[PDB]
């Protein structure tokens, strides 16, 4: 889930664009205290949020998570990214939370969708708002 002050697309960079510490223990810190909870398993995608923008401007494809949605797109390339694996659960003061953090080399599905009208920059009409899978 989402803090209302993120719009989808702001949540998905915040979630899988800007990985703020090359350490999954780090970076993990920022999407957990924001959902409050201690997410079990996030992927970073090491790529710019311009060229995930671009891959929403590829051909539409059904989304592997949901077989009703016809909004996912394939990267096309492979990009470097960082899959983090929740390693000690922290119930309460979720800080205390820490991952292991995965490298590797995979194509990715987005879902886009039209920015929010009113809190999205016009800038970019087309936003990706959902990681639905890496291969």
């Amino acid at each position: 889930m989402k803090p209302p002050q993120f719009t989808w697309a702001q949540w998905f960079e915040t979630q899988h664009i800007n990985m703020t510490s090359q350490q999954c223990t780090n970076a993990m810190q920022v999407i957990n205290n924001y959902q409050r909870r201690c997410k079990n398993q996030n992927t970073f995608l090491l790529t710019t949020f311009a060229n995930v923008v671009n891959v929403c401007g590829n051909p539409n494809m059904t989304c592997p998570s949901n077989k009703t949605r016809k909004n996912c797109h394939h990267s096309g390339s492979q990009v470097p990214l960082i899959h983090c694996n929740l390693t000690t659960p922290s119930p309460q003061n979720i800080s205390n939370c820490r991952y292991a953090q995965t490298p590797a080399n995979m194509f990715y599905i987005v879902a886009c969708d039209n920015r929010d009208q009113r809190r999205d920059p016009p800038q970019y009409p087309v936003v990706p708002v959902h990681l639905d899978r890496i291969i």
